[PDB]
């Protein structure tokens, strides 16, 4: 699965790690994250992330 990075702060969403603290289980693909999720570190919306990977 692709990693994604927050373009506001550089946080990396890693799908193996997820963001469980905010309801995104480890193992969740970025496209499957609910679209009201925000970056755990700076609060930016999901739509300010972009792929690292492909
Ligand atoms: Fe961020």
């Amino acid at each position: 699965m692709k990693k994604y990075t927050c373009t506001v702060c550089g946080y990396i969403y890693n799908p193996e790690d997820g963001d469980p603290d905010n309801g995104v289980n480890p193992g969740t693909d970025f496209k499957d994250i609910p679209d009201d999720w925000v970056c755990p570190l700076c609060g930016a919306p999901k739509d300010q992330f972009e792929e690292v990977e492909e």
